[PDB]
RNA sequence: GGCGCGCGCGCC
RNA sequence: GGCGCGCGCGCC
């Protein structure tokens, strides 16, 4: 199996290993508990559009070292994820010279490598990933206000 | 300023140096007579419903190899030029070892190299370069079997537009 | 925000 | 058919 690193297109540091991106209603998503480390998050200071419980778009994402927008943080089935946009990242086989950019997912999954549907254990994986130390409890505090102000929302939306 | 490889996303199979795709009031051609060598002509049976005299898409493209459909030729200021898709094109940048795809020819000019406008200069080279052997020959013939059913079509819009 | 898809207008 | 705008729909 071709295994491949994804890399900030821009700084060409490492985010995280393709086996760790996987699909739910063709979100992609990141389930290493360790990609956090190379992710500012950073809110919004404004709610989605899209408001529903099982799928909360929320903070921005920016490369921990260019600080270039990489894509956004999400609450899915509850769990906190980042979900990287494709056009933000350089794709390297393991042990391979190449470097591989692609302007749509459904290019990745053609001529790269397959991404399969997240299960239940996946979300397990990466709950509660943002705990313990400083560095993570910072991005948890954003996320979770984040979380607050959609969830007012969404509320709000319900009361009629 | 580096130069692109424009290969087939489907086989691998290189068509032409990016240097050769010039604009056409954004239609993004291909200058390069050699290209037709590296494309199959197929009749669409159809006339488009972009009627004109001066740009009007004709017959598919094909990949010569694999045969994926990879764009669409056109005749435009009186010559029979190739429109690659950016759909079907892989970008390759030999020394990098880097491969891009882009889902617009917009974003080709904005991450990868400048797209010069077409001059008249650019045509001159594309002019006969159909006429010269059997195989260009029966490629020639489909597309002016296909333009002059473009050209019938385009005389009766002109016709009763009035 | 993701993914897929319609329709209309403009230039060619 | 290309490119640029608009408006909208479906699933999450
Ligand atoms: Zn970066
Ligand atoms: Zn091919």
């Amino acid at each position: 199996n071709k295994i491949y690193k994804l890399m900030c297109s821009n700084c060409s540091k490492e985010f995280c290993k393709s086996i760790y991106i996987k699909k739910v209603f063709s979100n992609y998503m990141v389930f290493d508990p360790s990609v956090w480390r190379f992710l500012h998050v950073e809110s919004k200071r404004k709610v989605s559009k899209y408001l529903s419980e099982d799928n909360q778009p929320l903070s921005d994402i920016k490369c921990f070292h260019c600080k270039l927008d990489v894509g956004r943080a999400y609450k899915i089935r509850g769990t906190y994820l980042p979900q990287l946009s494709v056009k933000a990242l350089t794709f390297v086989q393991e042990s391979d010279y190449s470097s591989m950019t692609k302007a749509k997912w459904s290019d990745v999954e053609q001529d790269l490598f397959y991404i399969s549907e997240a299960i239940e254990d996946d979300f397990r994986i990466m709950l509660n990933a943002l705990s313990d130390t400083e560095e993570n409890i910072e991005k948890k505090i954003v996320l979770d206000l984040d979380s607050r102000q959609h969830n007012k929302q969404l509320e709000m939306k319900r009361f009629h």
